[PDB]
């Protein structure tokens, strides 16, 4: 059987995670704010990829840390057309990166909503997310998770996925055992909730 990567799709509410997940799986669909999560599976090269699309609202965000132990990598989505929110997206990513289970895991950052006239380029989003100081491998890809009526999805989305998967693939020998071990350790400690 094939190797399995697990990925968390994170970013602030309204960034476009759920739409991006849909579009990456080939399906235009309607979306409402995620007050929980969506979960699906993708094929990319030699890997089966489990993707967890978590809600980004301020009252859902605390859930993210419950996944970081079982994840090999992150897709972080930013609404590139809303610089008003760059600073909270920066603080939100910082929190994820500070987390103990994030060390050495790669981040694919999608600068989403490039169809909007105010969309910031990759450079701007690097500044805005304060990535100059980030020491998790990362790359920023502009994209449009919501292409118009009738258009093909944006190839930039798979490009970003392929960079992520290739980065995980390159370290898989060290990363996967750590994920498996770290994940079970956390899964073990949540058996507690009876007491
Ligand atoms: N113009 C434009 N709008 C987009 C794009 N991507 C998503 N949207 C829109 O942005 C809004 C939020 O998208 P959605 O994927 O639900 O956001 P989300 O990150 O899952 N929000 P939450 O974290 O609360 O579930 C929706 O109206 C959606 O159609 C895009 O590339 N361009
Ligand atoms: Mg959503």
């Amino acid at each position: 059987g094939p190797r399995k990567i697990t990925i968390a799709l994170l970013g602030l509410d309204n960034a476009g995670k759920t739409t991006l997940l849909n579009s990456i799986q080939g399906e235009d669909r309607d979306t409402t704010p995620t007050f929980g999560f969506n979960s699906t599976t993708l094929n990319e090269g030699k890997y089966k990829i489990e993707v967890f699309d978590l809600g980004g609202g301020k009252n859902i965000r605390g859930v993210w840390k419950k996944y970081l132990a079982e994840v090999h990598a992150i897709v972080y989505v930013v609404d590139a057309a809303d610089p008003g929110r760059f600073e909270e997206s920066k603080m939100t990513m910082a929190e994820v990166l500070e987390n103990q289970f994030m060390r050495d895991k790669p981040i694919c950052i999608f600068a989403n909503k490039q169809d909007l006239p105010t969309a910031a380029p990759a450079a701007e989003v690097v500044k805005g997310l304060g990535l100059a100081t980030c020491r998790n491998s990362h790359n920023v890809f502009p994209c449009t998770a919501k292409m118009p009526a009738g258009q093909d999805v944006d190839h930039r989305l798979r490009d970003g996925l392929k960079w992520l998967v290739g980065t995980v693939d390159r370290e898989f020998g060290r990363l996967d055992p750590r994920v498996q071990t770290e994940a079970e350790e956390v899964r073990q400690e949540e058996a507690r909730k009876k007491k």
